[PDB]
């Protein structure tokens, strides 16, 4: 019986973190086996170049940087593609959907050639979108300004007309209970009726 | 009056280092501006993780490593413009034909998921293709067996296909001096007349 793969995304600030790692906490509380993965993976060779890039402590030029990004998800596909058969759910922060998001607001890169590097990548089976307005998610590295944030999310919902994934939106405005319950109880559904199904493989 | 971007591809063993390293010194020798560079570019941080993975030092997931391979020519792309720009020939010893021959002879690679990542890099204005039988590379790292060589150089002959660039056939079974030869006239031709026309962009 496979685990499922829960991504969240959301622009920044929206509460993907702390909803990330209190979701892992309360699956497991409720006898799941569940483990939290975060994108970008800062901890491999791949991962160090992307931290100091955000960090603004190494320049990257941009095409560069974005494949940096969709290759760190590929290394880590053997360990996703491990526990999901061993019936562990995968909870991500962030995943192909911010590689695109934060790419495509740059100018000059089509929503086409961002999402190529990433097709083929485990299909998340519940992508959550946690919904704030952008002044709110102010009031709470690179790309921390107001302009970029809103064409990233642009690009967001651009690939939320994919009907191929699973998008659920998430009023992320509430405190962070009332959120966290919003996506626990879509999370324990996922989790029992979207694995009967094999995982499948994102944009293909 | 732009540089040509002269791209030399092949099988292992066919001649391209010889080659470019002899058409940069004929192309100076005779007036011209003309730089050598190659890919792997080794001396970048992606470089080095490249090299350790061609060394087989390190093991890679493949859609990364194909990915790093891509990255380590848009890192380069800033240093093409502006070198072509100001009238420089480029002599390019290997460049993403090789990243998907390589990448295409492995299972499961399809050729369309191989190309995307270096969709739109500048597009040479000349691809010499160093034909020299797979046995008679063999009488002259990871990939250096000849099973895997076959399924490189059938990947190849596929991307030869592509009429919207400017291949060129060369016998590399002829003395260095006289594949030096045919390859230099069809550079000067190149650098000549097809610089009359804007630098091209790569499989778009
Ligand atoms: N629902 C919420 N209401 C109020 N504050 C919240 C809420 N959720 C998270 N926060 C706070 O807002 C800040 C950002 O939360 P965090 O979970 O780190 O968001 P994030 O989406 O991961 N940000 P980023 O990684 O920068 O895009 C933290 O100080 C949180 O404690
Ligand atoms: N036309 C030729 N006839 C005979 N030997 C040659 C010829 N061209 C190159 N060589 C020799 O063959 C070996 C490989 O040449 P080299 O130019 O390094 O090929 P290459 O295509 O760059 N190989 P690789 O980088 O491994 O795919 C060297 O020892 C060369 O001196
Ligand atoms: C996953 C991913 C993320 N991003 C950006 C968005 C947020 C920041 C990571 O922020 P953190 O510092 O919170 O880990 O990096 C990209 O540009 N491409 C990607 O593929
Ligand atoms: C440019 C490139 C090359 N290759 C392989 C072929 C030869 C070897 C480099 O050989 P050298 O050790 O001679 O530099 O690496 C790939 O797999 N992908 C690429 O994008
Ligand atoms: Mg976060
Ligand atoms: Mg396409
Ligand atoms: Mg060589």
């Amino acid at each position: 019986r496979r685990g499922a793969l829960i991504v969240l995304e959301g622009v920044d600030r929206a509460g993907k973190s702390t909803q990330s790692r209190k979701l892992v906490e309360a699956l497991c509380a409720a006898g799941h086996r569940a483990e939290l993965l975060r994108f970008p993976e800062r901890s491999t060779e791949i991962g160090k170049l992307l931290s100091s890039y955000l960090q603004k402590k190494s320049d990257v030029e941009d095409h560069s940087v974005h494949l940096l990004f969709s290759a760190n998800r590929w290394e880590q596909v053997p360990l996703i593609k491990e526990k999901l058969s061993q019936g562990v759910t995968l909870v991500v922060d962030r995943y192909a959907f911010s590689g695109v998001a934060f790419t495509g607001a740059k100018e000059n890169f089509s929503l086409d050639w961002c999402k190529q590097p990433d097709v083929g990548l485990p299909k998340p089976d519940l992508v959550l979108f946690l919904q704030l307005q952008l002044a709110d998610a102010a009031k709470r590295e690179r790309y921390e300004n107001g302009a970029f944030q809103e064409r990233a999310l642009r690009c967001f919902h651009q690939l939320m007309k994919d009907t191929t994934l699973n998008w659920k939106m998430v009023d992320a405005s509430k405190s962070i209970e009332a959120v966290h319950e919003d996506i626990r109880v879509l999370s324990e559904d996922a989790i029992a009726t979207a694995t009967e199904k094999p995982l499948g493989e994102l944009w293909k």
